[PDB]
């Protein structure tokens, strides 16, 4: 029972001890030499090192508070429940007859004294000298602490000491409310405040924080059930929150003194953001263990939200703000060392401008997470709350100019001149990078991120495994999101590339399921390919300047993998549209003025991309094989159909067979496939078919073909020389080549 | 005739040549390689290289303008003079010539799309210009600022192309004359909105690429090529080659409309060239220089043709703003001065060029215009001295600008800071702050106010203002200022430096010039009238009290300034001025601790705080003089006042010294070298010119000092002769004199005093001459010495030769090193020595003659009533010393009845009329005592005068009888009957 109570009380008391210890270190960093304050802090520390924390306190007002909380009194708790230039000339020397008034100051009540401060603060309020008003707020408070430790308080009878102190504490409350409001809402509060005025100031506030910590002992002992807990609706329970809302104000007021205290000391605090954050992490730990952060309209919680967004290079600010956003709006990031602790705060609804401040830090955390993990995490659920709160941006006329240039470029015919300009990166769109606060999502690429999430929804739901369509609306959501991101950003070649990716998946959905669209709606399929190809051009053009930019290759190394995939997906698109059922169908100029590409020049273009995709992805066995397909189709092209320049640049039998030996060399460089995985016979099968056609054409002798045909790893009589002199003996060995390949074709799918 | 016309044309043609040359070079440097534009500019060069500029032009539009202006037609000018009325979007107008959806149709135009292009090659020019107006309207309707601006640029290139177009070249000229002005009305209205968007929103230069810039800005130069001949046409009437158009004519209104069009289009050229120079800084390494030279070429051409104020001064309101942002040009001040002369008349008188008239009237400069004019003037103000400020026209511009700015309104910080200056000024003097001032550790409670109204004071604008006002106060010397009344600039500068110090308390220089204003205010009260020293002592203490507080805060903020090297070079005269602060702190401190002031600002009689000693303040001042001596190595006064400091410290006796400063007492030798240190610097001075008195002020001072301490016993008289012969004014210099007695020390010092009086040819060194009397006759000697009457006579022979007249008038003239209020005191210090001098000599005759001079010069004597006590009582002694008057201790008139006393008192008066009573000493001493009561006029108590009268009357009564108010009354009638017989005897002798 008692050991269980000590086990429950121990980590929160450890948090309090570390909070007061780091507070003490922050005091001693600034030359605060008030040993009374240090002794009060050490009294708090040894009290929190004890089970009976209230016994070790020896300040008289704190044990008066202990008697007030122990012996509840209804009315005592209900107590807590014209030229200004002339006046400031009167009171400022006060705060020969001046020495008599100073003697009159010592003979007077403290309640009379604060009215002199309040009249002085009114005169500063009349001339709007808020800094002097903030100063005399602080000068008023430290007098009430001195008489709290005064011997007149010690000589007071305890029946008088109940009500007289209770008036002073209630008067202490409303000064803090005004001063914190002057601290939070006005930056000029700390101009005339010197160090020793400040060193007198927060030491009183820390003592007040020490004083309120004595009141904090009753609640947590009342939380467990050793103490009688007040009923709901009782004025005692209402009195506790009336105390605790000041404590929320107190440390935040202490934080404003700490923030000025952290500043002006660069030799003392080389990491000034973190030490400010360390206090704020500790206090919200202290309040959040005690369920105290939600009170007083979350003014501390709203304050800490602003400060974390200012700080950038903190280690684990995301741990701190994640606890805040779980408290404020229930935005579970799911990252960081500490899980989000239950603080009993309702999730307040996410306002749009409130969501838009968080974009610059959300996208930083989301950029390091894998897309598959981004499907599983709660990080996307924050984005779902954010984007619904943010919504669609306003219709800018500058965006509408950039929008309408996209529609005519996407319906533009395929210019062969611009293909060579894509090699130079000279293809530019009629667009301008606009400068608006609505583009600050696009300046961080937030609309790019929305496209990647919905694409991974499309990529995650496997189309081969799709027995039910209709979940392609997210692709249309992403395509609108990609069009939104591309309007602000011309240079985002990846946004062009994902746009180029999305057009094929719409085309794949049309042609895989129904063959009727190949007979009735060919024009929109022509439109989709031409939409894809022109998307790839700027995805080639803007990536070429990106590849020419060396610092752009440094960040996000997977985009270089996306760069080489774009090189693969370029020539994949070129070879696909040049054959059936299309056969250069987007390349027509029936409604078009300009030249068209030939199929030969398309196949001349695509292999060099596959040559470039071979360099970046050497384990990609397709890229040498796709090189070998196009050059053989270039070898399929007759010389008379070629012009004079391209007749010299037609591939030779030496260079065609160079790539045919190259692709199976790369296939042999791969490790062997596992059980249940047959190796790809298509590099092995297609090299035989061209050689058989080369013998059928007669450019390749069957004797010299069989030298090539027995270097294959799946050759009949491999490693043993077989000489061939007749075509029928060649056709017999070709039959032996096919049937031995049919031995490797176990599933009968070649 | 023609040679004269070419001579007048030659600066105009040179300016046009340099303008088009710079335009050609900058167009070439932007890559505009169109040969036709270069050929047009070269044709303008051919025009400007010859007298017949008009014949060399061969472009059809230029010669069409030339033909239009050679024979002017009113109906030709009617469409340009009247405003443009736009035909609407009508099918009938389309037949005659033949917002987003409007953008989506028309911007494709700018096979059915190709059908429009063939038609637009054959349609009207303005029909295309209608669409460019319509597209800019749609761009205006969507409020695209850059796209609406871009349509304006393309529309310019249309109508320039038609002037090279063959449709206009093949038009019949009667139709073309309407067509030339009709396009020109369409031309000029486009430049109205083109300039307006180019000087309001800078977003209009967004979508312009390189070639768009190279297309648009080249056509503007063609307009600048074409419009040049119109100003050339006006120049023919300017020299009288052609007749001028009459005022109020259509010819006059046609011409100035072309003037306000030509300047307006030229301002558009500056906007494209500014954006075009940027983005290519390799081509333009100094973009401030080329933009200034481009504006210099434009404004000089328009200025000679008086086009600056044209088109509502829109070029001038652009040029001044862009010159303000640039700071590191050389001779921008040349470019600034002519521009502000064209707008306000603020002639600066600096740079290479003086102002030349551009035919423009000034406008009164407003407050916000002056705030932009703060910074460039303030740098230009610091280049000149205050004397050069007092001769420049820049001073006249500043007084307008302060009239333009006005007095600033007080902030709550300003009410806080200026009050704390007064409370510090009302504070008593503490030695802690002066010890802190040597550390520089004194600060004031005054926050640095951060407002744009302090950006004047951040340049020291208010600091400049008092420096002008103090220069005018210092411009007339106060020796030559015989007319007080030109003294309000002292109070004007006194108001100004507080306003500087409110925003900038840390400026040590603003505290220092504030102190001299309080210092000079102390002079003018006491220089003419000693009555303020007589009656108004409560205010004269306050001036030096507030001076000393201001002198502290000058020193404290100087300590950071004098010890850091960064301020040690900036405005090197202020480094020289910092050593002048040390010299006038010590001359202020040493002044207020002696007569007439006598330590008055030091006390705390209103209050708590310890007051300083004079020994504490003499050592404090001597700290300043040596610190003055390093930065003033040739200034002899800084060793001179440090020599006077230790002598006051040495003459201060050791008993009243504190035991800390008892160890800090300098030796007898420690003042001898410092006097010789001054006489070293005086010997190190350059030799004085003819008519200049040499500085023997060290020389008799060390003579007087060595006279004292030898007679005080600090040195033997033999050892003094070596120290005396080191000095440059030693008589028989280099010849050794051995002195064994004090009388031998008396004679040689008298020979030194005679030698210095040989150098007193102007007869001014009365301190030497009163010490020549002092060495001859010491005050503290025994009165019964037999030579003391003789030594006072030889002392009087020195004084009456030099300063004292035969009617006993001394001439205490104010020395240049003498302090204000000191010579009033120094006169009566010479009086009390002279009164005791004539006491030993028993000179009763010259005392009464001197007494009339004291009575006449009563207002000139400090503490004159107290001086009249000592002089009368010594003369009462001198009346008793000369005449041996017994003191009537016993009243002999008690035996007389008042009836019998009237009998004897009339018998005494009848005895006094006898000539035997003239030899009576008691009657004669009563006669001067009667005149002494008349000369008193109850300035003192008259009862002491009546004591000498009644004792003289009783001594008379002790003589006539063998032969209190009634006693004096019968004594009054005794002198009255005596003087009646004296006038009766003198009257009968003359008859």
């Amino acid at each position: 029972s008692a050991t269980f109570f000590a086990t429950q009380l121990q980590p929160l008391q450890a948090a309090d001890q570390n909070l007061f210890q780091a507070t003490k270190n922050l005091l001693e960093n600034l030359g605060v030499t008030d040993r009374v304050t240090l002794d009060r802090i050490a009294e708090v520390l040894d009290s929190c090192a004890s089970d009976d924390r209230t016994s070790k306190f020896q300040n008289p007002a704190t044990v008066d508070l202990r008697n007030a909380l122990m012996n509840f009194d209804e009315d005592v708790a209900a107590i807590l429940l014209s030229d200004p230039v002339s006046v400031i000339e009167n009171l400022e020397p006060v705060l020969q007859e001046l020495l008599d008034l100073w003697k009159f100051l010592n003979s007077s009540s403290t309640e009379l004294r604060l009215l002199l401060w309040s009249r002085l603060a009114e005169a500063y309020g009349r001339i709007k000298y808020t800094t002097k008003q903030f100063s005399c707020f602080l000068r008023s408070i430290e007098v009430i602490v001195a008489d709290f430790e005064g011997e007149e308080y010690a000589s007071t009878p305890p029946e008088a000491r109940k009500t007289l102190f209770m008036g002073m504490l209630k008067a202490l409350d409303d000064l803090i409310i005004q001063s914190l409001h002057l601290a939070l809402n006005d930056n000029s509060s700390f101009d005339i405040i010197d160090e020793d005025h400040l060193r007198s100031s927060m030491s009183a506030i820390a003592k007040v924080s020490c004083m309120l910590h004595v009141a904090a002992m009753y609640e947590d002992e009342g939380r467990i059930g050793i103490l009688p807990s007040p009923a709901n609706g009782s004025p005692q329970k209402s009195f506790l929150n009336k105390l605790q809302e000041m404590q929320v104000r107190t440390w935040s007021l202490q934080y404003t003194m700490l923030k000025v205290g952290i500043n002006q000391h660069p030799d003392i605090f080389p990491k000034p953001e973190n030490d400010l954050a360390e206090f704020l992490a500790a206090v919200h730990q202290v309040l959040g263990l005690r369920k105290c952060c939600k009170s007083s309209n979350r003014i501390f919680l709203k304050m800490m939200r602003v400060e974390l967004l200012k700080q950038k290079n903190i280690e684990n600010w995301e741990d701190y703000l994640g606890q805040v956003l779980y408290d404020l709006h229930g935005l579970k990031l799911g990252v960081g060392v500490w899980d989000v602790q239950d603080h009993g705060c309702e999730p307040e609804n996410l306002e749009k401008r409130q969501a838009l401040q968080l974009v610059e830090k959300v996208a930083m955390l989301a950029n390091r997470m894998s897309m598959k993990d981004l499907l599983k995490s709660d990080l996307k659920t924050t984005i779902e709350r954010m984007q619904q709160a943010i919504g669609s941006a306003k219709s800018s006329p500058q965006m509408s100019h950039n929008l309408r240039n996209y529609t005519e470029y996407l319906k533009s015919p395929i210019h062969p001149l611009h293909m060579y300009q894509a090699l130079t990166g000279g293809v530019h769109l009629d667009a301008v990078s606009i400068n608006t606060p609505e583009s600050a999502p696009a300046k961080q690429g937030w609309f790019f991120l929305l496209g990647m999430i919905a694409l991974t929804k499309f990529k995650g739901v496997d189309l081969n495994r799709r027995q039910t369509p209709g979940a392609t609306d997210d692709l249309r959501i992403a395509a609108t999101f990609l069009r939104l991101q591309l309007q602000y950003t011309p240079d985002r070649w990846d946004a062009w590339f994902r746009l180029a990716e999305c057009f094929d998946y719409e085309l794949e959905e049309a042609v895989l399921w129904t063959a009727d669209k190949m007979n009735k709606e060919r024009a929109e399929l022509v439109k989709f390919q031409r939409h894809a190809i022109h998307s790839y051009i700027m995805a080639l053009s803007h990536s070429y300047a990106w590849a020419s930019n060396p610092a752009a290759l440094t960040s996000l190394e997977d985009d270089e993998e996306a760069l080489y995939d774009m090189y693969h997906e370029f020539g994949m698109r070129l070879y696909s549209s040049s054959r059936e059922p299309f056969a250069m169908e987007p390349f027509e100029h029936g409604d078009h003025v300009h030249n068209q590409m030939t199929d030969y020049q398309v196949w001349k273009f695509a292999a060099h991309l596959f040559r470039k995709a071979m360099v970046g992805k050497p384990k990609d066995w397709k890229n040498p094989y796709m090189v070998a397909k196009c050059l053989w189709k270039m070898y399929q092209k007759p010389t008379e159909e070629l012009d004079e320049k391209n007749r010299r640049h037609r591939p030779t039998v030496q260079m065609v067979l160079d790539a045919l030996e190259k692709t199976i060399e790369v296939v042999s460089a791969l490790p062997k496939p596992r059980h249940g995985q047959e190796p790809i016979l298509e590099p092995h099968y297609k090299i035989v078919s061209v050689i058989w056609k080369l013998v059928k054409r007669g450019d390749l002798s069957p004797q010299e073909a069989t030298k090539v045909l027995q270097r294959q790893p799946y050759s009949p009589d491999h490693g043993k020389e077989v000489s061939v002199e007749t075509a029928e003996d060649f056709k017999a060995y070709i039959i032996r080549c096919l049937r031995y390949l049919r031995d490797k074709d176990k599933s009968n799918w070649q």
